[PDB]
DNA sequence: TCGCGCG
DNA sequence: TCGCGCG
């Protein structure tokens, strides 16, 4: 599970993380991130404080 | 040559062209259209005189 | 009324 | 300072 990999890595880091960052650590296309993560931040599970970069909340 | 057939069809139909009609025209994906059409149109040899809309000049 | 071409 | 997820 993607998603789940997913909130691990903005758990852990606890700060702002670039898509790219993600990527390093998702071993998975920024495409393929922004899918999860922008419905994830419909459900307000993520947020992006900024434009490409995602945090917990 | 990708760049001619566009040519061809936007000249032939002499008005504006959706690329979902560039699609059936010319046989391939709107990416890939797209890659070719924005750069005709940054050498003023198309216009898009609307959103995913293209014609001659 | 979503425009997306993007490296 | 390009944001791109797009069906």
């Amino acid at each position: 599970n993607l998603e789940q990999k997913i909130l691990q890595v903005l758990s852990d880091d606890g700060g702002p993380v670039k898509i790219g960052q993600l990527v390093k650590k998702c071993q998975v296309p920024k495409k393929t991130l922004n899918q999860v993560l922008y419905r994830l931040k419909k459900e307000d599970r993520v947020s992006s404080p900024e434009p490409a970069t995602w945090s917990i909340g």
